[PDB]
């Protein structure tokens, strides 16, 4: 049971996504890829916006690029 | 003498920059604006240009906008 109760518990977790993936059948490229997409997007938006926002927005766009680091790290 | 000393050098400096302005009469925008343009491009470049060293090119591009930063405050 100790794996079995952990089984369904974590198994029920995909269901949430899956249930909502039933509702929205849609995808986003993982492995920090959508990060790097949203990175440049805000990374240029940093240079596209710029100001006290791009002060923050670059720092933002780094955490975007910080996600691909972790899994690779 | 010291003012006459620093006056000679800036004169000694200008004529050299003027003698090269005889040669290259391009006058490139100073006051950090050059830094910016280079910082923007090289950043745009580091985005695409390497697969790794985008570290240093933007870091380079960062050092560009530095000299601007210290004097605006």
């Amino acid at each position: 049971q100790q794996i079995l109760d952990e089984a369904e518990r974590s198994l029920h977790d995909a269901l949430c996504v899956l249930a909502q993936t039933v509702k929205d059948s849609r995808t986003v490229y993982g492995g920090g890829c959508s990060e790097m997409l949203m990175a440049h997007a805000v990374t240029q938006l940093a240079n596209r916006t710029p100001g006290k926002e791009a002060v923050a927005m670059e720092s933002y766009a780094k955490a975007l690029r910080m996600l691909p680091t972790i899994i690779a790290d």
